[PDB]
C-alpha cells in the first residue's frame, strides 16, 4: 500500500528517501502525485509493460493530498526496466492516468513519462500504455519541469529526472 | 517492512511525512534511527506497553543506513497511546534500545523517549521498558536535541517533539 501524504509535503526529497528505500535495483522509480484537482481520486489499476512493484496504489487520494508510488524492474539477471502506467478514477467518473517509463537501455531510449485524463473509466492496459507513449506526446525525463492543460479546468506540472533510479512528481491543479 | 534510507536523509520533515501517511489517529509516532555507529545493526524485537506498530523492523542497517518505523494506538476502537521499545543487535553482541512515549492523557502525561545499549542480545520486553522509562532517566520530547555518550565508544543524539503526533530522530554516532 503506497502513502497518502499532504499534497505539500511531495517534493524531490521526499521522492529521493522511497528511491533510496528501494535498495540496488539497477532501474526504479519513485512516483509522486499531488491532487489539487477539488476531487477525490479512487484508485483503478496499474498495467506494467516491464517491472513490477511491492505495493499497490493508495485507495483514496483526497483533495490536497499526494499518493506515493514506485516500481521497480523484474528482479535478477534480465536487462529490462520498470515502464508502467497507473490509473485513478476521478470524482466525475474521468480517469487520471499516469506513464512512467524508465528503460535499461540507455544507449538507445530515455525516460518519459505522461498524464492524461480519459473521459469515462478506462483501466490501465496496454493499448493505454502505447497510446500514451507513442502516440499521446509524452514528456521526456529530462531534469525539467513541465507543464500541460488536461482539460476538465485542470493541469498538471510535472517532472522526471533522467537517469535510471527516477522520481517524477507530478502536481494535478485547477486551471 | 520499515524504510531503510540513507542516514544523511534522515530528517524532520521525512518523519514528519511518515506521520501524515498514518492518517488521521490521535496518537500516532514516526521514528527515525540514523545508524553511524560504525556496526550493522540486525533487527531483533519490539514490544509494545500501548498501541502498535502495522509494519516491523527493517532487518537489516548497517553503517551509513537509518531506519524508518512508526506505531499509532491499538488496532480497535479503544483509544490508547503509542509506548514502546524497539531493539537492534549490534554486530558487537550488544544491544540499541530506544524507547519512544507518546502518552493517551497529556493532563497527566508527556512525551519521553530514551536510547541505550544493553549488554549482549537483550530483546525488548515489558522489564526493558520499565528500565528506560523508569530508571534510566528518559528524555523529554520538548522539541530539543539532547545528547548521551552510550559506552562501547557511542553515543546518541535524538530530538523528540511534543505532540501526539509525534516525531522521534536520533543518530547514534562516534563519541
Amino acid at each position: 500500500a503506497g502513502a497518502v501524504i499532504d499534497g505539500a509535503s511531495l517534493s524531490f526529497d521526499i521522492l529521493k528517501t522511497v528511491l533510496e528505500a528501494l535498495g540496488n535495483v539497477k532501474r526504479k522509480i519513485a512516483v509522486g502525485v499531488d491532487n489539487e484537482s477539488g476531487k477525490t481520486w479512487t484508485a483503478l489499476n496499474t498495467y506494467f509493460r516491464s517491472g513490477t512493484s511491492d505495493i499497490v496504489l493508495p485507495h483514496k487520494v483526497p483533495h490536497g493530498k499526494a499518493l506515493l508510488y514506485n516500481g521497480q524492474k523484474d528482479r535478477g539477471p534480465v536487462a529490462t526496466g520498470a515502464v508502467g502506467v497507473l490509473a485513478y478514477l476521478m470524482s466525475d467518473g474521468n480517469t487520471l492516468a499516469v506513464l512512467f517509463s524508465v528503460p535499461y537501455d540507455y544507449n538507445w531510449y530515455s525516460n518519459w513519462w505522461n498524464v492524461r485524463i480519459y473521459k469515462g473509466k478506462r483501466r490501465a492496459d496496454q493499448r493505454m500504455y502505447e497510446e500514451l507513449y507513442y502516440n499521446l506526446s509524452p514528456f521526456r525525463g529530462d531534469n525539467g519541469w513541465h507543464t500541460r492543460n488536461l482539460g476538465y479546468g485542470l493541469k498538471s506540472r510535472g517532472f522526471m529526472n533522467s537517469s535510471g533510479h527516477a522520481i517524477l512528481e507530478i502536481h494535478v491543479s485547477k486551471a
